């Protein structure tokens, strides 16, 4: 993966290239107007250590913030997101893996209207890496899902249980 940082919009003033995660940007620019994803997909955070808002990037030119549904231009740490074969999600309707549960190896753009249930408080992702979106058609707050157990909303990083839409990471072409 490669990505580049830049402080200005529309590509321009001090710029960053960068291959791998990490905890501490600040370093290497204050701020975060525009960024080129040349390879790889990314999840972007505001703050240092993979805290604060999280935004999910794949390649291609983001010529202002607003266009990875950016709340401002910060950005502070960054993962790199490993390959998946394949995705495989439980949803489940209450915290701790309780009421009504389904699992999907596909996006779903609308969470609610979808499943045979309407609430969705925890997620245990059996396999790959996935963006969880506070509203659905894949906007929002966005949360970044690694494989694992998550039982209520603070597993994931959010404030609050709203959630609309989840996305498999995987890459364009």
């Amino acid at each position: 993966g490669k990505i580049t940082f830049y402080e200005d919009r529309g590509f321009q003033g001090r710029h960053y290239e960068c291959s791998t995660d990490h905890s501490n940007l600040q370093p290497y620019f204050s701020r975060c107007n525009s960024v080129r994803v040349d390879s790889g997909c990314w999840m972007l955070y505001e703050q240092p250590n993979f805290t604060g808002c999280q935004y999910f990037l794949r390649r291609g030119d983001y010529p202002d913030y607003q266009q990875w549904m950016g709340f401002s231009d910060s950005v502070r740490s960054c993962r790199l997101i490993p390959h998946s074969s394949s995705h495989r999600i439980r949803i489940y309707e209450r915290e701790d893996y309780r009421g009504q549960m389904v699992e999907i190896t596909d996006d779903c753009p609308h969470l609610q209207d979808r499943f045979h249930f309407s609430d969705f408080h925890s997620f245990h992702v059996m396999e790959g890496y996935w963006v969880l979106y506070e509203m659905p058609n894949y906007r929002g707050r966005q949360y970044l899902l690694r494989p694992g157990e998550y039982r209520r909303y603070h597993d994931w990083g959010a404030m609050n249980a709203r959630v609309g839409s989840l996305r498999r990471i995987m890459d364009f072409y």
